[PDB]
DNA sequence: CGCGTTCGCTCGCTCGCTGGCTCGTG
DNA sequence: CACGAGCCAGCGAGCGAGCGAACGCG
């Protein structure tokens, strides 16, 4: 059945703050960058901080882009940013399929370095873990959960805490932005269990 | 021989009074549960609230299991539900057989946390010691009788005090729901003495 | 709210019978560090034992910052330098934040250690528990004060019990080393109950 | 000021009488262990019962010792060795320092159980009530005497009810052995009130 | 002193209950194997498994000797084969000289899966921990006796519950297969304590 | 005395740490 | 390749609810 591995990435929002030594073509990029709600989505626009998820989603691009590269596959994967009360956070689930656990973390540290590469030029992020791997526990191995941790932990969340979401799995694609059609699914398994 | 601890529990009755906050799902599964009386039984099924029963019921049944789970075997029980004054309350006996006094609460313990999370999906009933464990008196220890305790201060109860009962106990599975076979059993040990 | 755990460390005043082993640049070093009392304080300088209140602030100094790598933060604090009938103490009030009292004594562990490494050239001290948490009770759980604990137990010593403070709290940075800033407070707080 | 406990201990004088099961070695030991009075005594050693002092003086080593594990300090005390119409038993004062009133019992209760072990080999003394704590009154709470009582109750005894006594209660380290010394201050007390 | 540590494994004596896959080359070897009493024994050999005692001997030999690769030594060892109500089952103590109760476990998994591999033929034994370290209490350390734990609670086993015993402890070469010689050192033992 | 309140001791559960493997990269 | 970061089962001090004798006032 579909396994999912679980990293953690907080978006260092603020500019040098967080990214001391930053250029500008940074931080216009972050901003020349307009977000739009698909038809299908029911989201309150006016809640989501667009400069923070226009970083979020480039964060996503390349790992899922680099991760792929490991996975040999086109791996389901399922990205929900949120943000809480320290700061945004990229919830990644990618499919298991072609990373043992043994080496999980051995990839991680290849693309944590290659988004510091390409997102922010090189530029470290003065934040604490801002890249880390869900554990079973500390000292524990990589979690490893299933598809019906989706519904049950991520869906749902609704806005403010919720800000986006992504899938290229089909079953969740309209849970994605839509707080209707995660209400509908979240039930449904609270039901069937 | 055969000694156990008696744990007490009381079976709430009103969603909202009880376990405000719970879903209706519990409410329609309490009722959509009909109970009827065995071929050897011989009580006035109308004097038995089935929708109380009906929690009851569920509290033993995880109670026994989660309780096996500790003793490591098939323990010796006697359960009988009453009504009264206050409320209705499990008088539990379970067999001490791999549970030491010392320990007792931890485990049981554990079970109550189990009954909230299973029963009333992690809703804490609103009642005062809703699980209690008897003891000999104040700051004593776990009161801890012999079979003789059934048929002492247990069997004697009748209609509407006495709403049904349980026991893998062969000697007392007539005595059950029998207010006959009781009445024997009752005066037979009142003899014996 | 904020919330603290308190841990008094017994500050090992007598060089030989405490540390022994211990070197000279140790006894030279607590020596050639004399202290000033700031501007706005009100204390007489003549009744604080420096060469103590010297080793205490290094105890104090390596604690907090041992502490701030675990609850991933600056701390608030208030840490009161004591003399008593037995021997000098640290009282450290450190804000509960990101260590939970199951773990709190893990935590305290490897600052002792770390204490001793640093602080006496990894000798062990000769004191009778020179570091321990406060609890409710023995076998009680970690206790926790609020804010409300240091004008109510801490404020009210005076020389000579008193012999120094410490606090990144801008609302008693005044009583720190101030008598009479103290009693205000201490009054005040008396009257507010 | 100094306060005292009473604790007064059965010593099981008859080996087999009092201690069934015991071997040889312990019967041997309290036989080949002979007193001497030391210079400033006066007492008439042809009255003192040599075989069951030997066990009353380890019981209160044992006592004394077990007990500043407890007051964690050298507690002053007083034991007087008597020997009276039902059987010898030692009456010792230790000082309350340390020990609450609410606990005095589980402390000497592991005393107690200490004895058993180190002077009778794990043997229950077959003598009821040998390590009774003296009270007010029956059901009433522990008794706590000050300096007084030992010249006003224990100095006034001689010889054969008087056998031996201890003491590093200065005061009173020649009234201990000294039927003389004792006569003086067991007059001036009865003076001085 | 002599400190030992004490790993329990049952032995799969059933080639289609216990090792489900394993070939002929197995049941003909434990059987091809005819066990006798050395001459200063004074066993009942009828009273032996000889088939199970010859998978035992097995496990215990590829285990010590494994277990010297690790503690760089001849480590000084009594293993008793035992026969219980649920299953047979090797009672060994080795020497801790050399593993670090740290690291006990990964060492022995490391021994277990030796045995499989040599012994079973790489095929997992279908019993409930067939290879399980005994620890002092939950939570606790690795239990670890000293050489009198040997005489204190196996050697008093007498047939059909002993099996067999083996040791390069002089002390007892001779009790490992004399019921005699056992209860010579079992009383000797209950004496000198 | 009976009976309710202390409060030292018990002992299963938690969760960061140890330290021998594992396996991709330079 | 060997390293050496990432892994993580095994570990066990620390914890804190519970338990129950000891106690001692009405």
């Amino acid at each position: 059945m579909a396994t999912f591995y679980e990293v953690i990435v907080r978006v260092p929002f603020d500019v040098e703050e967080h990214l001391p030594g930053i250029s500008d073509s940074f931080v216009d990029w972050v901003t020349g960058q307009i977000w739009e709600l698909p038809p299908e989505s029911d989201l309150n626009l006016t809640l989501v901080e667009q400069p923070q998820l226009t970083v979020a989603d480039r964060i996503r691009r390349v790992f899922l882009y680099e991760w792929n590269k490991f996975s040999k596959q086109e791996s389901k994967f399922f990205v929900q940013f949120e943000k809480g009360s320290e700061y945004f956070h990229l919830h990644t689930l990618v499919e298991t399929s072609g990373i043992s656990s043994m080496v999980l973390g051995r990839y991680v540290s290849q693309i944590r370095a290659q988004l510091v590469k390409v997102v922010f030029q090189g530029i470290e992020p003065q934040i604490n873990d801002w890249v880390a791997i869900t554990k079973v526990k500390k000292g524990g191995a990589n979690k490893v959960v299933d598809s019906g941790y989706i519904p049950a932990y991520l869906l749902p969340k609704v806005q403010p805490e919720l800000q986006w979401a992504w899938t290229n799995l089909d079953e969740y694609k309209l849970a994605a932005l839509n707080l209707e059609e995660r209400k509908r699914l979240v039930a449904q398994f609270l039901a069937e269990s």
